[PDB]
């Protein structure tokens, strides 16, 4: 190793209101980031493919997705990432896993990139039942430790 070049750079909005959507879950459309934040932030990162027939989607999206716990645990614990196989992003993720069927959800690691788990078909109680379990199995990623929300009890 020569020399490594470092570029960071920050990206934020200082305009907000309701007039738009809680961007806070639906992260940028960038894969690169994605990934990189998972390091900083040291979360997991959670990827959701949807091919341009919402027909599948709907149903999650149903219950689901539709679950705020599911988004304010996909959106805290993980990193909320999903875009459409027909855009370019998606192409790509395909050849990654060499993707085929759909819905695809998997969770990959910041960290390392590599697939530790890869779900077909997912479900209100299945998707938290297998998420929780992994969480409490394997946990969060190393680094520093940051208090959220006050305690109560």
């Amino acid at each position: 190793g020569s020399s490594g070049s470092s570029g960071i750079d920050k990206k934020l909005t200082t305009l907000a209101d309701l007039f738009r959507p809680p961007i806070d879950l639906m992260h940028k459309g960038s894969f690169e980031t994605a990934k990189e934040c998972g390091q900083m932030q040291n979360k997991w990162l959670m990827i959701n493919i949807q091919n341009v027939q919402d027909f599948a989607c709907q149903c999650l999206n149903r219950d689901v997705w539709s679950n705020e716990a599911v988004k304010n645990i996909i959106r805290e614990h993980f990193i909320f990432w999903q875009v459409y196989h027909d855009s370019e992003e998606g192409q790509r993720y395909i050849q990654f896993y060499k993707l085929g069927d759909f819905p695809y959800v998997s969770i990959l690691d910041p960290r390392t990139g590599q697939k530790l788990v890869e779900w077909h078909q997912l479900d209100v109680s299945s998707f938290l039942d297998q998420v929780t379990g992994f969480l409490g199995e394997h946990g969060q990623l190393d680094g520093l430790s940051s208090s959220s929300g006050p305690s109560s009890g």
